DNA sequence: TACGCAAACGTTTGCGT
DNA sequence: TACGCAAACGTTTGCGT
């Protein structure tokens, strides 16, 4: 049915129907009842399409993600969605896989559907990507995963990935290790280069040099972890500890080690990053830096609703903070006792 | 801008603008150009909201999931979304967590947003849930995870979870085991009771009795797996092999074993179910039954588009098929050599 | 005091000529 | 031959009385 149908069945104006449906003005009880009565028999469902046409807002948010399968991403997504729901919003999920065109498409479809705001999680931000985004400065949006603020027309949440890298390297140091290797994620990403550099700073501070044979690039996918660990323990001289850029990648590293008969951490200590929900059940239970995923979603959604409801103009940035989680994959290194 | 704005800037009727924008009728080149010209300066973005008002379709599909974090679910979701995209559709993701009210809410918001169709993945289907769903028989929909066809007004894709349980138990049998334990998922779910029963049939066939001290209920969450494995290997008499209802749960089982110093599979063979993307990197690499996740999404989306575009009336059902993946978590059991 | 009329949001399309 | 007019989709709201 349409509002007209209900109005006729209730013997009232459509204006009236709309008023009871939205509590936008006082309506006599008996009137209000009859309308409800009508609303029910006809089995009426107001049309958000029509409403949005008038009121100029869809109560829809669009997430332009990289992928949603990856544990990391998946945890954030579910976080963002929880908040949309409690605040009445509907989520439009779009994965662009780091593909420009795909991005151009989703962006477009999004604007056409008139999303009240946009949450961007694209991992890498090449100029061209930045370009398109700007062409959409009119839609309120927050990038949730870049280093600093890439754009000047968007809100940003900073993860402090660097102080996260440092924390990791420090722990290793403080545990007795000085022969460390690293499997960073894509250098083109914040959680990639960011973590790595935080980590290398700690190293330079300790005068630890990390030989390039010990730095093998990952892609956040287990296979890459698996493969890198292999290249690392396949060398004559091999590290006593390893900083792995992402948990899922580390899970790959564990496997390879186990397959070459190495023991974690008795033979090689491994420390990861993300603290994904299952990291604790890795074998052995993984020690890693925790990315505050939930608050990362809630924070982003909140900066968005702000710009939305309170029509904020100026771009804001909110920092979030990673913290070390000790588990059972790191063991004392050769220099523990000799440490001042 | 609005179409009116572009029309004026192009010195043409809005009808004309709409025709070039939609290639719905021949328009002179020079005309077509000018319109585009206009379309670009004003930076115009057609309004899907307005369009849908007229044409009566939103080109939106709504996924009413249980949760989207869980590896299993997450893999399916990303599958469904890939298909929506290539076919032009937009995805509205809604997690209801098995909460009736939450379900009632999302359903409602969905109908209001006038989704062209609904994809339901609610895990458990209590009567009340069934009730609400029926009240929405008008929206085309397919349940992707039930046993048989729960409703007569919806399409269904059947996973054959039972022949999956059987396959698992058979393998165990054929490997030499006769002392098997099981950690099924929620009995209230298809992938729960279904898998279990497929499995028990195989057992009855071999005259293997599974003592209740050896059946510990899981919930598809690693912790539950962890806890159950513990209760299983904490008994005086303990099984030589274990069928674990879901991979993620099994990952928990592996951990516990490892923690009690047991060896997999030298001490206990473990077989899982789902074949989630990282199962191969479990330690040791997990042997399990593969749920065809991708085709499960694509199949569902396709039955949906059917009812949609081809206005199909009668409810269809398409079966999909699980298949055993051998890895390194199962070892020959005491009766291999004695097997006829 | 409680309610209704008519315009309006941005499009598509019928039926012109 | 190529194009325009006006109605219409389902609502909200201003300004009545
Ligand atoms: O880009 C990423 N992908 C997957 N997991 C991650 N964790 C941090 N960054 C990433
Ligand atoms: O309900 C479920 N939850 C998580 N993983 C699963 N794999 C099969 N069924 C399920």
């Amino acid at each position: 049915a349409t509002i007209k149908d209900v109005a006729k069945r209730a013997n009232v104006s459509t204006t009236t129907v709309s008023h009871v449906i939205n509590k936008t003005r006082f309506v006599a009880e008996e009137t209000r009842n009859a309308v409800w009565a009508a609303i029910k028999e006809l089995h009426y469902s107001p049309s958000a399409v029509a409403r949005s046409l008038k009121v100029n807002h869809t109560k829809s948010i669009g997430l332009l993600a990289t992928s949603s399968e990856a544990a990391y991403f998946a945890e954030i997504i579910e976080a963002v969605e929880k908040n949309c729901f409690q605040k009445g919003y509907t989520l439009i999920l779009g994965n662009a896989w780091n593909n420009l065109e795909k991005q151009r498409a989703y962006l477009s479809m999004m604007a056409q559907k008139r999303v009240d705001g946009l949450l961007v999680m694209c991992s890498e931000y090449p100029e061209p990507l930045l370009a398109m985004l700007e062409e959409y400065r009119h839609i309120p949006m927050v990038v949730m995963d870049a280093g600093e603020a890439k754009a000047d027309f968007t809100d940003a949440v900073i993860d402090n990935a660097f102080e996260g890298g440092y924390m990791a390297g420090r722990y290793l140091i403080e545990r007795g290790h000085r022969e460390i290797g690293v499997i960073p994620g894509p250098l083109e990403r914040n959680t990639g280069a960011g973590r790595l550099a935080g980590f290398m700073k700690a190293m330079e501070e300790a005068m630890i040099k990390v030989p390039e044979s010990w730095i093998v690039q990952g892609d956040f996918e287990p296979e890459s972890g698996y493969r890198a660990m292999q290249q690392i323990l396949s060398q004559p001289h091999r590290p006593t500890a390893v900083f792995c850029g992402g948990d899922i990648m580390a899970m790959g590293a564990l496997c390879a080690a186990d397959e070459m008969g190495l023991r974690v951490p008795q033979d090689v200590s491994l420390i990861g990053y993300d603290n994904v929900r299952n990291a604790r059940y890795f074998t052995p239970a993984l020690t890693t830096i925790h990315q505050p995923k939930d608050s990362l979603g809630e924070t982003a959604f909140n900066m968005l609703l702000d710009r939305i409801v309170n029509k904020r103009e100026e771009p804001q940035s909110i920092e979030v903070h990673p913290r070390l989680i000790e588990r059972r994959s790191v063991a004392d290194g050769p220099f523990r006792d000799y440490r001042r």
